[PDB]
């Protein structure tokens, strides 16, 4: 993946999409997304489209959905897990109020520094505390240190696609009651629809199985209410109940 | 569409699915939606499935997406325009607190009485003020009475497609600043993605052009922020800015 492991040329799902045609997706982006996309988000996206791992980028229509959720729930304190070049991070920082705060975690800060000039020109870098690390030790460290009024309103999870289940067990204690946890890519290009699926590289197949297990688990998890949304590559919204 | 006498066999656009396969939609419904669907929503859905206009039903995955938005924004007072048998209305009523209030408007109360026994068994009928009328005169009258204490948190628009732009001009005054206005069917089975789309019923073509105009308008309307979400038949979330 982009963080470590296999090359991009080993991946086989990246050109698929969950909608029934590219024309419909293109219509959504040109009609409803790009006209509402901040100038620095446009610039960050255009640089990233030339990067080796452009396939991992959160798309522009999903970005506006993330922004809308953040504003409707009046989020102020958030955590971003899996930053890459920072498109979803810049989306979050633009949506939060002036005093919003973001904990952003990624194993590769060189990716983040690609998007940083656009984040700085947007004027919202002051909201971001970037941590270069594997996410799990940071999350475990945070659980030891966090007080009850330090809880997060919102978490966006978009990092190692086979470790979401481990992330979940921490985040249901790091996000406030009534707060939101969002898992990206829970439809995995449609490949979760079958128990067996042909021809995937091991990293892609392991992620596919991980999402099938996670999707079943989240639907049975009494600690949250859920909604799996067929936007982007599938986004599952979790709201903490207790 | 749904209206006494009208036959579904005269229409081309019936079963909603903009995903790339029936199996993918079935996966979402069976994995993430039906296990989280209230027993009275299940009962309402299953009796509606035998009705002539069962294809008008808001799908179960979209329903849980509406519920999640309502809870995340802590909505308390809402309006529902286009009720049919009451699936989205019961979804709203179950998501609101015990003392929440809904203004529900539909030209055909007989449809509502199909789902009413399930609304009653769910214990939320007391939240609902059902008005049997065309929605436009009701909204105009609402502009004459209510003030900011009576502004709505949330509006779901799912009635006669050619009147959405007219509904919008009232709802941007009836919903509070920061409140949400949602429009169902804004991708109209994918047919909005092209300038021309052969093979439609005349009323379906009027709706298709209405949505192409609406989608362009909403993307340009400075009074709201938007997110068009590729769920169900397309849902456009609008958030009132001022
Ligand atoms: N174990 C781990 N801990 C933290 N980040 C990880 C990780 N494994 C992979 N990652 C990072 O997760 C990212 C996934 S791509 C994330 C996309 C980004 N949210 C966007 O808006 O476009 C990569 O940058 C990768 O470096
Ligand atoms: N002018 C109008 N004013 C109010 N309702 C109207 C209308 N024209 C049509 N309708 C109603 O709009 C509905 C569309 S179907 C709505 C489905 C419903 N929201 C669900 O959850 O399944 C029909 O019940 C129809 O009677
Ligand atoms: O002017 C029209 C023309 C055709 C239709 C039928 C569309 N297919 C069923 C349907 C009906 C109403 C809905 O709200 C919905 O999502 C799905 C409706 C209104
Ligand atoms: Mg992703
Ligand atoms: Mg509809």
């Amino acid at each position: 993946g982009p963080g470590m492991g296999a090359s991009i040329d080993d991946y086989s799902l990246v050109h698929k999409n969950i909608l029934h045609s590219e024309d419909l997706l293109k219509y959504i982006l040109e009609t409803s997304a790009y006209p509402r996309e901040h100038e620095q988000l446009k610039g960050l996206r255009e640089v990233t489209e030339k990067h080796e791992w452009s396939s991992a980028l959160v798309p522009a229509d999903e970005g506006l959905f993330l922004s809308m959720l953040l504003k409707l729930m009046n989020a102020k304190r958030t955590i971003e897990i899996g930053v890459y070049t920072g498109y979803s991070l810049l989306t979050t920082a633009l949506a939060l109020p002036e005093d919003g705060k973001i904990t952003a975690i990624d194993v590769n800060k060189s990716y983040y520094e690609i998007g940083l000039p656009f984040i700085q020109k947007a004027g919202v870098e002051h909201k971001i505390n970037f941590i270069e690390s594997e996410a799990l030790p940071v999350l475990d460290q945070m659980l030891e240190e966090m007080k009850e009024e330090d809880l997060y309103d919102y978490a966006f999870v978009d990092a190692d696609k086979s470790n979401y289940a481990n992330y979940h067990e921490r985040l249901v204690k790091l996000v406030r009651i009534g707060g939101a946890i969002l898992y990206d890519n829970t439809l995995w290009y449609g490949s979760v629809a079958y128990p067996e699926y042909p021809g995937l590289h091991p990293e892609e197949e392991v992620a596919r199985l991980s999402f099938r297990n996670l999707n079943t688990f989240l639907a049975a998890d009494p600690r949250v209410e859920i909604s799996q949304v067929s936007i982007g590559d599938g986004v599952t919204i979790c709201r903490r109940l207790y």
